[PDB]
C-alpha cells in the first residue's frame, strides 16, 4: 500500500525550534503546508548538508506558507545540543522534532527496525493532511532542496489549478 | 517496512523497444543499473514532458550503464500504437515495459487500487538489486529527469568510494 | 455459484462512444437489454473481426433495443485511439468500456490471472439484470455475432411468453 | 477465476450407453475430444431436441475423434427409462451421466444451488483436458448444435495451426 | 444426538400427487400425523413392494388421518413417470416428494453422502412435529407397512392417554 | 450423519447372563450376528413385554446364529434382581448389559442427555461390525420382536446373496 | 480448589420415600442441616448396613432437625425395588435420591468416571448450604455413623457459638 | 474427578522431625503407609488438641507401620519455633512438613485460595500411593484420631484379604 | 511493563504491630509515605540485621512521616511468635504484615515463584500510591536502611521541589 | 515475574569507550560481573552526578574485576558527543551503550514505552549471567555508587563463601 494521496495520521511530539522546546501535533499542520524532513540520527560523521540546503531556503519557503519539520529518531535535548555544536545546524530555524518513540517515524513506514533509526525520506503535505511528494534515498545520496522547492511550487499550482490539458 | 534498501522481487513482462517485442525479467537488471519509471497511463491528456526529459538524458544515461524501463499498466501493444503516435514519445529509444496483471507495480508497491494505473514513481536500482533512490509524485506534480540523473552520478559515487567524509 | 441466471454486480467505469468520454454505470444497463462483449486487448495482432461483427449488427441490435458494451482491461484512452487507427474499429458507434480496474471483468468472472487481460465471453443481460447467455471461448475460436441475434431475439421471446416450447 | 483454459477435475460416475451401464472418469476423456452437455432434468415437460440435435450430428463428431458426455443430476437408473419411453432419446448413441451428488456438476461450476439441477451448458474439452468453449443458456433459449459442430471445428484447427492469424 | 423426540425441520419441496403437481412444506403436516418413506431411487431393479405395502394400507391410513410422503433424491418429473411405468407404483395414491437438492434428506439425516440417495427410512411424526418413531434398514432389508400401521395406532394412544400402567 | 452401515464402536461393559455375571466386548460380537436392545430402565411401571417378546423369539435366534443384548444405563446388579424378580425377565437367557458410565449408549447416539437413560432402540450388526437395522421408539410405543425376527432373516439373505432382481 | 466451605450447586432429582416419589431441588435444603449420604450402587452384594446405622440414628437426627439424602446413581425406580426386597433398608424413613445423569454427584466431585458410579463420601451442610464436613472412604472402609452423629453435633455448635476455641 | 482411589502426586518439601531439618519426597512414603495431617497455621489461638491426640497414638501408628506426615502451609523453620514453643506440640515426634508454595497443598486439594492456608484434612495412603480415606472438617469440628486408627486398620485389613465384608 | 512509577495495587492483609493484630489496606497508605520491605521467612538461620537496622531509623523515618511494613508469605501468628523469640526482632515496633496468599508479594511482582517465599526488595511509595523507589537483592547480600533513609529525603525533596536544577 | 536471580538475555550493541567506537555482546559479560547502568537521556537538564559518582569508582571497580555499562535509548554518537560536551560526563572511561532499538534496555524490563527511554536503574550481574542486584529510582532521585561498590562487594562475597548461618 503505496503512501502517496494519503492523509497524515495523528501524532504529539515534543521539539527544537530557534530556542526552545515547543510541542507539535497533526493539528498544527492543518491550513498550512508542511515538509517532513527525515534523517538518521544526530552527532553522526556524515556531512549535514542536506539540513542546511533546507535552512537557505527557508526564507523563501516561509513566504510559501511552508512549515519545515526535521524530523530523527533522537530526543529533542540531542537537537538542542546539536544545534550549538554543528556549524551548519545552527542556521536550523525550522522545528528539528525528536521522536524517540518512533511513532511519528511509523506513521510514515519510515523506520529502520533493525537500526531503530529514521529512513533518509522527504514528505510534502498539503492543508488538507494529504501526501502530495515523497523522495527516499539512501546513506549517502543527497536530497536537493531546488528540487523539493520546485515540486512545493508545482504541488501548490495543481491545488489552485485542477484539472487541465 | 520502508522500500528503501532492499532488493527488488522478481518479474516476468513483456515490452516494446524501437520497434521490436522483449521479455524482460530480474535476470536482465542483474549486474546492471536500472532505472524503472513508473506512470499512470499511454494516450492521456496530460503533457508527456515527464517521459520526453528521460529520453533527453538517456543518450547520456547509457553512458553511465544505465538501463531504463518505462512501466504503466498498459499492453505492450499500446506502446507500440503510442510511439507511433505521439510525437514526444517518439523518441523513447529504452524499453516500454507492459504491466496489464500489475504485477510489477505492486512489487514497487505503487498501484493506485481503485484506478488500476501506476502511481508517478521513479526508482532507482543497483547492480545487486538493492533500491537506492524512491521519488512518488501525485498527479500533476513533474519529475525532473536531471535531478534524477544526479541522484545516479551521487548513487555510484558511494558505491565507488564508501565511507568517506565529511 | 453458477454465473447464469443472476443478477450483474453494480459497476462504475469510463468509457468511449462516438468521440465522446462517457461514464456508465448498472443503472444504465437498468430497464435495457444490454450485451457485455468482452475481449483481450487493443491494438492486437488478432483479427478484430469479432468486434466488426456485432458493429454491423448494431444497427438491427438497437432496432431490437439492445445495448452493446464492448469491454476490455485496457483504459478508455487507449479505445480513443484504437477507433482512429483500425478501419474495422472506426465502425464502433457503441460504447467502449475501458477496464483498468478489472472490476467489471471479475464481475463477470472473466478474467486471465495471470495475464491481466479479459477473456473472449459474450453475456446476455435482461433488463431486470438477470444474465440469460453466456458465450465464452479461447484465443482463436471466432463468436458468431448473427447466432447471438437469435439467442436474443429467443431471450426476448421468453420474456414476452413464458411456458410457450413443446 | 473463470473455468476457461483450464483442465478438467477428475470424476467417477455412472453412465448409461446403448442398453449397458458403464462407468466413467477423468482417464476416459485422456487423449481425446470431448463434449459436455449439460441439462436440468430428464422427464421434463420441455423438448429433448437439444439433446437429440447432437444426436444428429454425433456420426460426423465420432468422425472428427469427439465424444459426447451428455450429464444430468439425475442417477443412471433415471437415463435408462428415459432413453426407452422417448422418440429422441432412443436416438442417443453416446452416454448418459448420471450425476446424483452433483460433483461433475460443480466441477464445471453449472449447478443450481436452490433447485439442486444443473444449467444448460456446453462444454469444449481438448485432448489434453484443456476447455476451449463454454456455452451456458438460461430456460428456453435453444443451443445450436450445428454451430457447436462449428466451434469444435474451429478449436481444432487452432490445435494443429498455432497461432495462425490473421494473416 | 438423537433424531427420536424431536421437531422436524422446514422444508420446501415439489411433489407428485395422483396426476397433479403439488408443492409440500412443514406447513402442510402441522396439526396432521404424518410419515415420512425414505428411499434409494426411481427406476432401480429393486423390488418396489415396499412402496406397494404403504399404498394398500393407505385409505385405513387416511382414516387415521395420516398424510405419507414418499421421499427421493430424484425429481418429481421421474416421480411421474414411475408412477405410470411400473404396475406397483401405479396404485400410490400419496404423495410423492422430490428432493433434488436433497434438504429434506439432511433434514433427517439420511443421506449417503458419497452416493447422493436416501437410506431405507421411515419416520413417523405427530401433528406437533415431534418424531415418534424411526426406522432405518441397509439396502436388500425390507420394511413392513404393517407393522408401521401397528406402530401409528400404538402412538395415537399414548398421545391420548398419558401414563400407562 | 447417519448411524447405518457403519462399524460399531469399542466398548467393554459388565452384564448379567442367566445366573452368572460376565463381561462383553466389541471382540464377542466379532464373527457373530448381533442384537443390540436399548431400553430406558429397570424397575419401571411400564410393561416388560419387550424384553418378553424377544426371549420368546431367543431360542429360535440362537439357532441363526444370532446374540442378543439388553442394555440399559441400570447396573449389572440390577439386572439380576429383575430377573429373580418379575415373571417375565426371569424368561431371559441372553446377555443384559449394564451401562452406568452410558458409554455403549452413546456409541449409538441413543442417550436421553437430560433424563441420563436409554432410547427405546434395536440395532442389527453383521459379523463385521456393520449395522444392518435401526428401529428408534418414543415412549410408550412397541417394539415387535417377530419384526425384528423376519429383518434378521432377510439381512443373513443379502449378506449371502450379492444383488437381487 | 476443595469442596470444604462452600455452598452446594443447585440440582433437581427424583427421589423414594415411604412408599412415594417425591421431587427434591436446593430449595428443601435451605434453612435445614442436609447430610448427603453418597453410595456405588444398588442390589450390590455389599452390606447395606452404612444405611441402616444412619436409619437408627435417623430419630435422633430428626430431633435434631437434620434431613438425611441418600444418593446413588441408579434410578428412583430402582430404589422403591432395594426397599421392598432388603430388611436393612427396609428401615430407610429418610429420602433416597436418584441420580441417573450424575449431575448431583458431579456437584460434590464424587463420580468414578470409569464405573460411571458414586463414591462412598458423606457431607455435612448447614441451613445456608456451606459444607461443613467432608468424609470419604474407598470400598471396604465403613462409615461411622455415630462419628457423623459427633460432627453435626459439633457443627452446630460452632454455628450457634461462633468462635469459642478454646479456652 | 475424585480424590479417592487415586494415586497421590509427586512432592519433593522440607520438613522437621526431632530436632533435624529432612527432605521428604513421593519416594518417602512408597512401600509404606502414609498418613498426611494437614492444618491452617503454627502458633494459633485455636487449640492444638488435634495434633496432640495423634502424638498420643503415633506408637500404636509405628507398630502398624504407618508414617504419620503433618502439613501446614507454613514454613519448616516455624514448625521448629512452634515445636519449641507449645507443651503439646513438644510430644510431635513424627515429621512437621512445610509447605510455603502450597504444592503439596494443591496436590490434595486443601487450599483455601482466598485465605492461602491447607484446611483441616486428613489422607490415608496405602504403600502403592493410592489414597483411602479422606475427612475434611472445617474450623471447629474437631477430628477423632481413636476413629482415624479404625479406618486404618480397615484398609490394612482390606489389602491383606480381599472380599471379606458380607 | 516496569513497576516504578506506577500506583500500588490494592489489598487486605493481616497484621503484627506492638503486641496487636491489625488490618491494613492500601486505603491505610494513603495520604502517607509508605516502605514496604519485603523479606524471605522468619525463624530463618540468616542474621536478622536487615530488619534490625530498620528499627533503628524507625523513630527518625516517623520523624519524616514514614510508615513501615515489613512483609513475608508468613501468617501474621508467626510474627507475634518472631517478635517474643528473637533479640532483634524484639525491637521492632513497626507493623508486620503477614501473606499467606502471596496477593500482596504478587502485586509487588516479588514472589520466589518455586519457593513460595518474598525476595528481598524495598518498595518506597508516595503519599499519592506512586512507586518512587525500587531495591530488590538475591539471598545474602544485605540492604542499607541508611541509604533507604537518604532516598526517602531525595524523594520528598523532588515531591516538594520539583524541576529545579541543574 | 521478577528479574531477580535470573540470567541475562543476549544482545547486541554499538558503544563509545574513551574514544572510540566498540560493539559490545552478552558474550563479553561472560566470566566478568557486570554492571547496568541506565538512563534516561543525554543532554538533559538533569545534573550528571550518577554517572560521575561510578567514575570515581571506576578505577576501584576494575580493580574487584567488575565492568560498568552506561546505557541510554540515544545514539552511540550522541554518547560521544555528550562526553566531550560535559564536564562530568568527561570523566567517564567505561563504556557507553547505545540503545536506539531498545533492544537491550527491553531485556531488563526498563523501558518506559510512551517515553521511548530507559528507566533510572541499576542492574549487577556476576560472571554466569545471573542477576544479583537491582536497583530502580524515579525521576530526581539519585543512585549511590558507594552503596553499589559496597553490593558488589557482599555478592562477590556470598559466590565465595556460599551457604552460612
Amino acid at each position: 500500500m503505496s503512501l502517496i494521496n494519503t492523509k497524515i495520521k495523528p501524532f504529539k511530539n515534543q521539539a527544537f525550534k530557534n530556542g526552545e522546546f515547543i510541542e507539535i501535533t497533526e493539528k498544527d499542520t492543518e491550513g498550512r503546508w508542511s515538509v517532513f524532513f527525515f534523517y538518521p540520527a544526530d552527532f553522526t560523521f556524515v556531512c549535514p548538508t542536506e539540513l542546511g540546503d533546507v535552512a537557505d531556503h527557508y526564507e523563501e519557503l516561509q513566504k510559501l506558507g511552508v512549515d519545515v519539520y526535521a524530523v530523527s529518531t533522537d530526543t529533542h535535548f540531542t537537537h538542542k545540543a546539536w544545534h550549538s555544536s554543528s556549524e551548519t545546524i545552527a542556521k536550523i530555524k525550522y522545528a528539528m522534532i525528536g521522536d524517540p518513540t518512533g511513532a511519528l517515524t511509523r506513521n510514515f513506514d519510515n523506520m529502520r527496525e533493525d537500526e531503530g533509526l529514521a529512513d533518509r525520506a522527504t514528505f510534502v503535505v498539503d492543508p488538507q493532511g494529504i501526501i502530495q511528494a515523497i523522495e527516499v534515498t539512501a546513506e549517502g545520496i543527497g536530497r536537493d532542496a531546488s528540487d523539493l522547492l520546485r515540486k512545493i511550487k508545482a504541488a501548490q499550482y495543481v491545488a489552485s489549478h485542477p484539472g487541465e490539458v
